């Protein structure tokens, strides 16, 4: 079969700076994500042999590296596509953080499959330590108090686990995964662990995911940053999951204002000589193939939407079906909102996070007026003004993840415009019921 490779995330607070680790095959820093061939994953779990059965059937695994909810950037709905599995990282010595706690509930909301990276188990106190080894085989060979001190902490964990909903086990001891999440000691510091690790996500993907690594015909690219690099302009950072990519496709992206068709100019992923960078930071390609995360330039990327998905037309295809097709995301966000009553005006970085936020306001009867996304100008706070007069209450901006143009609070201060601006949305939410009280005393 010609599988394709599965994508995984971290979710972390560096463990992935270890996972990259080689000691003197193969594995590559790409645009946004890392990608592991699994010849360097055999390399890396051979000591799992003495554990479990191994298998190798699929190309190599990508590891998306970036360090915030980029692998949530599409619509749940396409989710997989972008990323099969999420790796949570939870702190054996100082439990959960609040990160650690919202990112639980994104996981819920976005129904994703994850496992636990339990990592720190090193500062257990006198931790001896086997460099990359198994975590079974370096926990049998610690001592008596080393094992109790790992069971104490590891229970507190559970428990905190248990607080926020979720019941836990350890990877080898979980039946019903349906029920329990699996958890993996590791270590970042001493490698321990991660060849558990890289065993347990080639396991969950090609066993109990086989139809998502199944061979697809047709290209899957979802859009995770839009950036501008001087020399190209406004390009787009993609991961590439499915497919080809080739120098001068004519590629349709959903964009702000309508669809956005263009020719692709460049395909580019870092260069890793020193010595080379010196002449450029990257290496174009003439054609790339899935699964990479690659860099595109090309001509009108500038309201590029991020989260979305890239169509490529071909010979056959109708290039303005195609360019309707890519918007369907973002105009079924827009037909869920009533632009003619009264409520407030949305934007957010993504459509994930649109679609989170939306969902929200939706689930606390909060109408709203207005849809948005990325950074915030001074034409989009004046959608809220209208507002004003009929009411002074849904004057408001509720924002997600993105950057307000001074411009834009000038205008906002000076019009009576609230701008509610935060990346955890119940920050928002309490924002907004201050204000509404405010208004009401």
């Amino acid at each position: 079969k010609d599988l394709r490779s599965p994508i995984c995330c971290i979710l972390g607070h560096k463990l992935l700076d270890k996972i990259r680790q080689t000691n003197v095959g193969g594995i590559t820093q790409q645009i946004g994500a890392t990608y592991f061939p699994i010849d360097a994953i055999k390399a890396k779990t051979k000591v799992m042999a003495e554990y479990e059965k191994q298998t190798f059937d699929v190309p190599g695994l990508l590891v998306i590296d970036t360090p915030g909810h980029e692998s949530f950037s599409n619509l749940r709905s396409r989710g997989s596509s972008l990323c099969n599995i999420a790796i949570l990282v939870i702190d054996i010595m100082h439990g959960l953080e609040q990160q650690t706690i919202e990112s639980i509930k994104l996981l819920r909301d976005r129904k994703a499959p994850f496992v636990v990276a339990l990592n720190k188990i090193d500062r257990l106190y006198d931790w001896k330590a086997i460099p990359n080894n198994s975590f079974r085989d370096s926990f049998a060979k610690q001592s008596r108090a080393v094992q109790e001190e790992f069971q104490s902490r590891y229970s507190k964990i559970q428990l905190e686990l248990a607080e926020q909903g979720l019941n836990s086990e350890l990877y080898f001891q979980n039946k019903n995964m349906s029920k329990y999440v699996s958890i993996v000691p590791t270590s970042a510091v001493t490698g321990e662990g991660v060849p558990d690790l890289l065993w347990l996500l080639l396991e969950l993907t090609q066993k109990r995911m086989s139809k998502q690594l199944m061979y697809l015909s047709h290209v899957e690219a979802t859009i995770l940053e839009v950036k501008v690099v001087e020399g190209f302009g406004t390009t787009i950072d993609v991961i590439l999951s499915n497919g080809y990519l080739r120098e001068g496709d004519r590629i349709v992206l959903c964009g702000m204002n309508g669809p956005i068709v263009t020719n692709i100019r460049a395909l580019l992923t870092p260069q890793p000589l020193r010595e080379l960078r010196l002449k450029s930071e990257y290496v174009h390609h003439k054609e790339v193939k899935a699964a990479l995360g690659v860099k595109i330039a090309a001509n009108d990327l500038e309201k590029a939407v991020s989260g979305s998905r890239l169509l490529v037309v071909g010979p056959e295809d109708d290039e303005d079906e195609l360019m309707d097709d890519v918007m369907d995301d973002l105009t079924g966000l827009l037909d869920s909102v009533d632009t003619t009553g009264k409520g407030v005006v949305v934007q957010a970085s993504t459509l994930g996070s649109l679609e989170a936020l939306l969902d929200f306001l939706k689930d606390m009867k909060i109408p709203v007026m207005s849809i948005g996304l990325g950074p915030v100008y001074k034409r989009d706070v004046m959608k809220a003004s209208t507002m004003l007069e009929k009411a002074p209450e849904y004057a408001v901006m509720l924002c997600f993840d993105v950057k307000v143009d001074k411009e834009a609070e000038q205008y906002a201060e000076q019009e009576g415009i609230k701008i509610f601006n935060a990346d955890v949305i119940y920050h928002l939410f309490d924002s907004f019921t201050a204000y509404q009280e405010k208004l009401l005393e």
